[PDB]
């Protein structure tokens, strides 16, 4: 399992969508009580 950065909203490099190791871009947010989906 790489070394993964948290991610903050379609990312530069590969990063953690809440706890989904998620390529750059795809790490999607969703509002109110709904958790970051990897896409």
């Amino acid at each position: 399992a790489p070394r993964l950065p948290q991610c903050q909203g379609d990312d530069q490099e590969k990063c953690l969508c809440n706890k989904d190791e998620c390529p750059p871009g795809q790490c999607r947010f969703p509002r109110g009580d709904a958790d970051p989906y990897c896409e």
